[PDB]
């Protein structure tokens, strides 16, 4: 079993769901989350929610300058799956932030096959 994360980002005020808001993904050791493919090359993703299962890719964590960005895709949503547990914490850090907003808190959280707004302040 393993479990999945979805985020979808949002101006603060109206709600409008926002594409092109850019995230890295740290962990407790302060690295940063990289995928790979099964052999362990670099991949290419877009926006959106990353099918890390159907893709067979490999979480790995790297220095935050090497991570993978996921981005927020034209509805807002983006996240991966392939996570092994529901317990531990993770923490989502906004890296590209869309034009007219200021970048949202980082958001603490578990794989626990949730979906959870993503607050962006606009400017």
């Amino acid at each position: 079993t393993t479990y999945e994360r979805t985020f979808v980002k949002k101006d603060a005020e109206t709600k409008e769901v926002l594409e092109g808001a850019g995230f890295k993904i740290s962990n407790s050791d302060g690295k940063f989350l990289k995928l790979t493919d099964k052999d362990g090359q670099s991949v290419s993703i877009g926006e959106g929610f990353i099918d890390v299962l159907a893709n067979n890719y490999r979480l790995t964590w790297v220095a935050e300058s090497d991570a993978t960005v996921f981005t927020s895709d034209k509805s807002g949503k983006f996240g991966l799956n392939g996570f092994a547990d529901n317990t531990t914490t993770y923490t989502a850090v906004e890296t590209n932030v869309p034009d007219g907003y200021d970048a949202a808190a980082n958001t603490d959280f578990k794989a626990d096959n949730s979906s959870s707004d993503i607050l962006d302040a606009p400017s």
